[PDB]
């Protein structure tokens, strides 16, 4: 069975496959400003929303991972594997989170409409040949 | 920020840290289940739940740690650290998905009022002893 | 194409792989519960239902692929041959049509409804520890 | 329990062997026809109509029987074995499966009085000496 | 994506697959044609219909193709490759448009009911053999 | 005969003379927007709108010139001729692919009156002398 996490919410990953990887924020960078917006309605028994139903599990199963990553440092001795293994969770598995926290924080805090039309206008610009494309980068903003 | 999966339902997990280990099904079981019964909303656009969401969430985070567990069996070569995480992932996280996965499926089957009420009920019968309780556990089913 | 032999009738592969193999009664004790129990209607000359329908083609199906078998140990006189095909045959397409023909004679016999719950039942019956469910396993009964 | 194919829907072999063996298209033409003209019939979770359960069910058959071909080819050894048996399931069940696709997709496209006028009329013509038959020989058609 | 041009309008490639390559004038014949019924509408500003919209495209298609084989017999130095290269297009690629100008062109003449019902008529003509269909083919006119 | 591909949606050929060709995007990044914001609208059964019935033309147009660059490779032995092709298709027929893709997805996307405005904006900025032209070329954008 196959899933995709934004399909529920109106998008696909073909539609984020538009931005690059390299484009996403830290996943510390997008926990904080979680918490800071977020956090007495993550923090709350109700169905907020589906964003914050998908939120929560997000960053629990970060929280998980991180779990893994801290075990791992403790329990095995090997560096090589130890290093290997924990840079893998927090590159690769680092990403595909960044990706999905980015979504749904954005999401909450402007609009799924209007991160839509973030993707397709940021897919406009990165696909524009450098020498006609602004560098002005499109941006999110409530101002 | 300090989650609870299960408040944002209704319950908590001092409710189901009396649930023992031997009461889950495999996770692959468990997957098996959900695909059967609800894979054609879960592969919806749709809303259609808080707890598809959920669910959604949680198969898409398991199936990253089985990704992991993977390339852990490939790209490692010290079998110690290999048996250690590959291990670590499928019981751990194998459990922590399991009660999650069960409680799901569990409520969208019977009701939130049902499964709670099982839960009270388990839970008064595991704290029990065995010379004073019963020696058939309670059941949840449809037959 | 890709035509799925349940769809039309509410059920899927995967939902009748939700049982195990070892589940299904042989071709030849299916066959005979069809006789039986619907011989004057299958060879009757009417649309006597969508169920009677496929029964008839699924029949005539199995009885094309014992003609095969018969004329493959005449005909082909290797050994090694004509066993592995014939097992193939047997083995193979007889769980795809005790499949099929168990749906459809329990359908007729029962009703979509029951069966269907039944698949569901009887799958989380089997993938649920023993300690926690019902002692015998589920039937499918008239009385 | 002999079943015939047809006389579910007012036919019978004895009226379809008035049409040779050599008058019936390639099945391959016939399934191009059937996807062409019905795809999205039988790929339909409605039982649209009879005709359109026994093609669903022929298609399949002939489905599990290219795949018996496909594994014959792939395990058996025997070249002689092999060309023996995949030869026999195009040419004597190819002739069966095409008079029985053949009767569904005419009767879907032109009716059941059509399709029996026409079967009628031709063995007319074929029982008719080629001293006294026309060169234009009944066709169905709609125009 | 995989897109077939005739969905859109009602049809297949496997209800065209049956249509000899015998059945379809010359590229110039169909342009000529198109040209001298539909110019003052290929060539106007509206959206006239869909059969006008992707005759255009086709029309242009095709001259980019022309265009390419000019270019080919201009530049390229082997006879070989030139040879090859431009009795593909013409053939291969005539084909295509071939089929695609005459399904377009004739739709527009007589109307999506009268060029399926011919298909399927042709269809069966052409899947029978020889000695049991008419001599002469269906025929598509106005006199 | 003459056709604009563009003045049937209101635009001409001097108004995409404006952007520059090396401005348009890979014809592989336009394809793999189209799939993932129209895939199940470019292959659907419907007239969806004139620019649904005229992207899919040209994906299918582009598709034929793929499969003749392959036949390309696979046949012509002479690698001067082969790659001279195979270069003339991907870079000339590329684009003025890109131009088509580009115009059609674009309009879908945003709005063929905010095309033809970017057209003309696009114009000013590309005629501006650099000193006074600013960086940020105008960019197309939903947010
Ligand atoms: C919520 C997700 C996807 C993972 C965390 C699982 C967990 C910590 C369960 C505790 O009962
Ligand atoms: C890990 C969870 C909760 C979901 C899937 C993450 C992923 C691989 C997104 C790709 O954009
Ligand atoms: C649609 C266009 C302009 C080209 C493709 C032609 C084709 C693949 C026809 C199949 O019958
Ligand atoms: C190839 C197709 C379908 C149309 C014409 C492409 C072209 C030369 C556009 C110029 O702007
Ligand atoms: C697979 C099915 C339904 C039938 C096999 C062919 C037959 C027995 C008769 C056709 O004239
Ligand atoms: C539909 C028919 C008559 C045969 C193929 C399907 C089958 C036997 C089981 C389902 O996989």
């Amino acid at each position: 069975m196959d899933i995709d996490p934004y399909k529920e919410f109106g998008a696909t990953v073909e539609l984020l496959s538009f931005l690059p990887s390299d484009f996403f924020p830290s996943v510390r960078d997008l926990l904080d400003t979680a918490s800071a917006l977020y956090r007495e309605a993550l923090e709350s028994p109700e169905h907020c929303s589906p964003h914050h139903t998908a939120l929560r599990q997000a960053i629990l199963c970060w929280g998980e991972l991180m779990t893994l990553a801290t075990w791992v440092g403790v329990n095995l001795e090997d560096p090589a594997s130890r290093d290997l293994v924990v840079s893998y969770v927090n590159t690769n598995m680092g990403l595909k989170f960044r990706q999905l926290l980015w979504f749904h924080i954005s999401c909450l805090t402007f609009g799924r409409e209007t991160v839509i039309e973030y993707l397709v206008s940021f897919g406009v610009w990165i696909r524009t040949p450098p020498a006609y494309r602004p560098p002005n980068a499109p941006i999110l903003s409530t101002l």
